[PDB]
């Protein structure tokens, strides 16, 4: 039942097949396919086949951090019906399929962090709709699909820290209510968008603490009257920084006062 | 003198320019060029201009570690002649060119480690022929300049876990006397060349400790007799793991007897 490097456990009525820490280079063979947990970090494996992962329909929690895992054949999470938590952080991926995540309805938690992401392709959020958090810190994107992350319902954790994210739509956050983290660390972000959650981020006076906590810190923001709703907050000095206009540049976001955050009026040229 | 959020200190004779954890977009415009010491690391610098660096003659050690660098101008390290250390480890670097590190003479150790490097340019390591450290770890490199590497007499540690190298030239590591940790961990090597240094790497016995210190592990490593000289070695078992011949894939590189590692003769087909 239990491959020979793993140290499959029975604890009534759960089968966990625990394989981290064992060299392997490849998804073990004889996995029972009736297993519940099933632990694969910390080893070695480049490339992931359906016959690896299918009819594992018990399987509730998947573990594939820190390995060299490039590449994984489409439809290969198909059957996992009953699985509620995926570990991909850590890895040589490069893009996401809409066949990679497919039928993962009953996910809640699908971390993808540390890898090399470029690319999502739409669609690809369309079955895990109904997670609860999502890891797509230090990656390569600049975009992600949005549409299919409103419809997030219950999402509580969004980290989006470390990667090149251009900008962010106005929209987004609205039905979200139980959101309670977002991270957007690090990124190329010009603006940011208001949002009541947002208001929920500040330390206020009794006295009160911040149920809701936000990080835009390292993104080369654009300090006008477009971010003067973000600046007339009152919360922590998170070393954040302005990169434009050209007066405003360098700095400390937090160092500026409100008179300051100018916008522009139109004027027509021809 | 020292930028507003740097924290440049002095001591006779020397001049250090702090500005670590800062919040950093850029590098600061009026560092002083007879700086020894300069810390930028823990910031969000996207990219280096020749106007940073330039003309900073007596700077001995330069820190870029952790930022969001991604590329740097041609001959921006160019007038760097006393620089012995250079830190540009977890950043978003993808190449390294020929004029990157130009005229780096007296450069002792390099780190590159925890960037997207794809490709090594040749002749980019034919002025740091007198290093001692070399830092390529944790990078998407599968072939280095080799030959410039030959050149480094005075080289005492090489990491490159964590990449997808091929394979290794059989005449390096020749004249590398000083040679004394070498690591290869979690890389896509067939086989490996013997050499004296690595006949050092054993615990021998009086007793003897180690005196050099390789690491192969996470390697599909091919099984033959053109590896029967490493398995001969007497060294502990570091989870390393044969792929092929198909009878010992999947079985440890320890685990496996001397005499199953076998070769085969030359026939003619035609
Ligand atoms: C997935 O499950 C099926 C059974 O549910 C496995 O067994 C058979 O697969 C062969 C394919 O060569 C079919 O011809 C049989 O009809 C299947 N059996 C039954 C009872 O339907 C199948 O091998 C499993 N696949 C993997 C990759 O594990
Ligand atoms: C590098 O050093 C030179 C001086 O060594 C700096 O000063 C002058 O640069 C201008 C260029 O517009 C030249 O016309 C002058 O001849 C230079 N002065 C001298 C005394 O030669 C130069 O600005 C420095 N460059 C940077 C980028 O810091």
């Amino acid at each position: 039942i239990c491959p020979k490097r793993c140290v499959c456990q029975i604890l009534s009525p759960n089968l966990a097949t625990l394989c981290a820490k064992k060299g392997l280079l490849f998804v073990p063979p004889n996995i029972d396919r009736r297993t519940v947990e099933l632990r694969l970090a910390d080893n070695f494996v480049t490339n992931i086949k359906r016959k690896d992962f299918a009819n594992m329909t018990s399987l509730v929690d998947l573990t594939l951090s820190r390995n060299t895992i490039s590449f994984i054949t489409p439809h290969a999470f198909a059957d996992l019906r009953n699985l509620r938590a995926l570990h991909l952080n850590s890895n040589r991926l490069t893009k996401i399929t809409n066949d990679m995540f497919s039928g993962l309805s009953n996910l809640h938690h699908l971390i993808l962090n540390n890898n090399q992401l470029t690319l999502i392709s739409s669609t690809a959020f369309d079955d895990v709709f109904a997670l609860e958090e999502l890891d797509l810190s230090y990656n390569n994107l600049e975009t992600i699909p949005w549409d299919a992350v409103e419809k997030m319902v219950s999402l509580h954790t969004l980290s989006l820290d470390h990667n090149m994210i251009d900008n962010i739509p106005k929209g987004t956050f609205s039905h979200l209510h139980k959101m309670t983290r977002l991270d957007v660390t690090s990124n190329k972000l010009q603006k940011l968008p208001p949002d009541p959650l947002f208001q929920r981020a500040q330390v206020l006076a009794i006295i009160s603490p911040s149920t809701f906590a936000l990080s835009f810190g390292g993104n080369p923001l654009h300090c006008n009257c477009e971010l003067l709703w973000l600046r007339r907050l009152s919360r922590e000095d998170d070393l954040e920084t302005c990169a434009s206009p050209p007066l405003l540049t360098g700095r400390y976001f937090w160092s500026i006062p409100e008179e300051e955050f100018l916008c522009e009026p139109p004027l027509i040229t021809r």
